[PDB]
């Protein structure tokens, strides 16, 4: 079964740059890449190399677990430009000017206002509703997933064929399972059952906000990951940024809440982040 063949892309039509490395996934490498499009075009692009799993069961159900993404398009969702066959299967995605969401706002010399970062978080709200429109669970949301391309339009990434670990620090690889568990990110109930839902995404995109307002730090700097479990059940969260609106943490802390039903959905999030984005903060 071959339904990939509606995005593959032909050898000639690819150069992949592997003197640039743009990324380094547990999986394999990103590179800058120029592709040929349909209608003759040269784009840059970045290509993701899934080299590093070495099975030919482990990589075709990485790849058809993956290949949904070519049928999702939204603006605020990354895009799958194709798949090439050789150059162990290349994944070939759009190339994002400013890199991951985190590392631009930790950078000094970008000078975001609040309400750029406002309009960050409200962008990753809008990708993450329509993923939970079409029952997707992303189980990865944080600043460090999400791309910045060209035009301040924020991609929600690290999903389907892009899917990978790009910063190690953050995880913990369960021992039985094969799960990539990010701690600090997760809700209390996903640290319990290491289950996830469209509710602990609500959870994770809390902290990404969190994230967005103190412009990279990173959360809970002071609890260790095996208290962070006590720490949560005590009622105890992510403190307000000096810079954050009080309307923008009010919206953090019911993402938090211990009742994974009483959690605002990604709809009801668009609707209040897009309010506080249009008034006077
Ligand atoms: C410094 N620069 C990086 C890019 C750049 C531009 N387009 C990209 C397109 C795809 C990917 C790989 C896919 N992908 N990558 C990350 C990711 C996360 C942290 C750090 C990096 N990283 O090391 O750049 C990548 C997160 C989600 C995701 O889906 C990386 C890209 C990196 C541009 N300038």
């Amino acid at each position: 079964v071959q339904a990939v063949q509606h995005v593959v892309i032909g050898p000639s039509s690819l150069i992949v740059h592997f003197n640039e490395v743009i990324g380094r996934g547990h999986f394999g490498c990103v590179y800058h890449g120029t592709l040929l499009d349909n209608d003759g075009k040269k784009i840059h692009c970045a290509v993701k190399s899934l080299n590093r799993i070495t099975d030919i069961g482990e990589v075709s159900q990485f790849l058809t677990e993956g290949i949904i993404m070519k049928d999702f398009s939204h603006p605020n969702v990354l895009s799958l430009l194709g798949i090439c066959l050789r150059g162990s299967p290349l994944v070939v995605l759009p190339y994002m000017k400013h890199g991951d969401l985190r590392n631009f706002i930790r950078n000094e010399t970008h000078n975001p206002t609040v309400k750029d970062l406002i309009g960050f978080g409200l962008q990753v709200a809008k990708g993450m509703k329509y993923l939970a429109s079409k029952k997707f669970v992303h189980r990865d949301l944080a600043a460090r997933n999400c791309m910045l391309d060209e035009k301040f339009t924020v991609k929600v990434a690290d999903f389907g064929l892009a899917r990978d670990m790009y910063d190690k620090e953050y995880y913990s690889v369960h021992n039985k399972t094969g799960a990539k568990l990010p701690v600090k990110w997760m809700a209390l109930e996903s640290l319990q059952t290491q289950k996830f839902t469209t509710k602990s995404d609500v959870w994770s995109f809390g902290v990404l906000l969190w994230e967005l307002m103190t412009r990279g730090a990173p959360p809970y700097p002071d609890v260790n990951t095996f208290d962070i479990t006590v720490y949560l059940l005590q009622g105890r969260r992510l403190l307000q940024p000096e810079y954050c609106p009080d309307p923008l943490y009010e919206v953090m802390l019911k993402c938090w809440h211990p009742k994974a039903e009483m959690r605002p959905s990604f709809s009801e999030l668009v609707s209040r982040i897009s309010a506080i984005f249009s008034t006077f903060i």
